[PDB]
């Protein structure tokens, strides 16, 4: 996992920097709720910034957690942590994102802090929630912002609230009254969002139209989701929904018809401050996956993607939103967008935007956690133009010296023809780094412009392809960029198809 790339700008300890950059907790323990390429990055990511702040690599210890299989396997995330504790094998539940386990880990240690990235326990709100009463930090949001957030129910009226537009929906219209204090959702607005039978449900299904999605708000992951195209299918749908997800309260949502998908990088601290990082494309999705992505998005005019950023800071404000998160739209051909959701987490395509940006986002994330204020920060300072260690405040609304990205990335998710994941390395371009987890893998790409992100990430592929286990997999990838459709960034993504 890429890191990135007189006075006395360093402190003796996480104790001191926390008391020099208006820290107020200590955090220097820290147990890693995950594994694979997640648990390497965080670890990675943190180290860099402890040597550049300690002059020691180690300032931050990292306690992992290792299931028997892991451990046989040879993670390299095992040697790699400062302290790592056995857990039971078998599916997550018994591990990685059993949470009573991990605040027990947690607290038995005992650790100041526990860092879940994403997948497995990342999005439970039971997770912040454990951990707080047990006085233990979290790098995340606080149970209250997830709380307040909800799923896709909640956070929709939430976005009308503030009047985010959004696709019609079994909620349309739905909204709440709104110096402190965030918002919330009454149990019963939340109620005339869902659908109870198939007599309701086909009734604000015909005031949507079809074809539309049939959603159960606990579903995600494969489960609890369906697309019903005619009435004379919704009633069966609807019962499959029911008996997959049961209990779960269902939605109905019109089909986006194809469109891009661009996302927004938040940033928040503990005080009510939070900005935006730019964002990321990635309108570019084989069955339901991210293969590529980019960096900034650059097919949505810059008046507009800026305002989506706006409302994506406000709905974070909203909601308490501390540390990172992703607020995802959805823009149109023509210039419409609606809000889609709010990831209460950070994700794997994350390099991304630490590239345009120069933020280490896992080593904000900590020291957002220990209670620095974010115009205290080294990477936001240097952002928005100001002094690397000075105290002054930052006007981060209208700021004197609006940010801009430092160049384009390409981001490729890629796929095989001891150890769980492999640090990959180009002689070919230099622009580009990866990692490969053993399954799938990222390649990240940077170059001066859109044009030298796309040519670097494609060398890269080649030198790729010389490798056995990938010597078929990564040939549509290239054949994908070479495309002149994709060269020009046309606003159709419909060439997808016919390959």
């Amino acid at each position: 996992s890429m890191s990135g790339l007189h006075r006395d700008f360093t402190v003796a300890s996480p104790a001191e920097f926390v008391t020099r950059f208006g820290g107020d907790r200590v955090i220097e323990k820290v147990l890693i709720a995950n594994n694979g390429i997640a648990a390497v990055k965080c670890m990675r990511s943190i180290r860099r910034w402890a040597y550049e702040m300690f002059r020691n690599e180690r300032a931050i210890r990292f306690v992992v957690m290792v299931t028997p299989e892991d451990l046989k396997a040879n993670a390299e995330y095992i040697k790699m942590a400062d302290h790592y504790v056995p857990v039971p094998g078998g599916p997550n539940n018994n591990n990685y994102a059993n949470v009573e386990l991990i605040v027990d880990i947690a607290k038995r240690i005992p650790v100041q802090a526990v860092w879940a990235g994403w997948g497995h326990a990342s999005e439970n709100p039971k997770l912040p929630e454990l951990l707080c009463k047990n006085g233990v930090a979290f790098l995340g949001p606080p149970s209250e912002a997830m709380w307040a957030l909800g799923d896709k129910i909640a956070s929709t009226v939430v976005a009308q609230t503030l009047q985010v537009p959004t696709l019609p929906w079994s909620g349309s219209g739905l909204t709440v009254e709104w110096q402190g204090k965030r918002i919330s959702v009454p149990e019963d607005v939340y109620d005339k969002g869902c659908v109870k039978d198939v007599d309701e449900g086909l009734e604000a299904a015909e005031r949507i139209g079809f074809p539309l999605m049939i959603k159960a708000s606990e579903g995600g992951g494969g489960k609890g989701i369906r697309k019903a195209e005619s009435a004379e299918d919704f009633p069966i749908l609807f019962r499959q929904v029911q008996s997959e997800i049961p209990g779960s309260p269902i939605f109905l949502m019109k089909l986006a018809q194809h469109a891009r998908h661009l996302e927004v990088q938040i940033l928040a601290d503990q005080y009510g401050n939070a900005v935006s990082l730019f964002g990321r494309d990635c309108s570019i999705q084989r069955r339901h996956q991210k293969i590529v992505e980019e960096a900034p998005a650059t097919i949505a005019p810059l008046a507009i993607f800026e305002f989506m950023e706006q409302c994506a800071i406000r709905l974070a404000k909203t909601v308490g939103y501390v540390s990172a998160g992703t607020v995802e739209y959805l823009y149109s051909q023509d210039g419409s967008f609606h809000f889609l959701e709010l990831n209460p987490r950070l994700q794997v395509e994350h390099p991304c935007t630490e590239m345009i940006a120069d933020v280490n986002l896992p080593a904000a994330q900590l020291q957002i956690a220990m209670g620095v204020p974010l115009h205290r920060l080294k990477d936001i300072r240097l952002l928005y133009g100001e002094s690397p260690w000075g105290v002054t405040p930052i006007s981060f609304e209208t700021p004197s010296n609006p940010p801009l990205a430092r160049g384009h990335v390409i981001a490729a998710r890629i796929t095989s023809e001891s150890g769980t994941v492999q640090e990959l390395n180009f002689r070919s371009s230099k622009n580009v780094w990866g990692y490969f987890s053993v399954q799938f893998g990222h390649c990240f790409s940077w170059g001066e412009n859109r044009e030298e992100a796309i040519s670097n990430m494609v060398v890269a592929l080649k030198e790729l392809s010389i490798r056995g286990d990938f010597r078929t997999t990564v040939e549509y990838l290239i054949n994908l960029l070479e495309t002149e459709s994709f060269q020009n960034n046309d606003i159709d993504t419909g060439w997808l198809d016919y390959l």
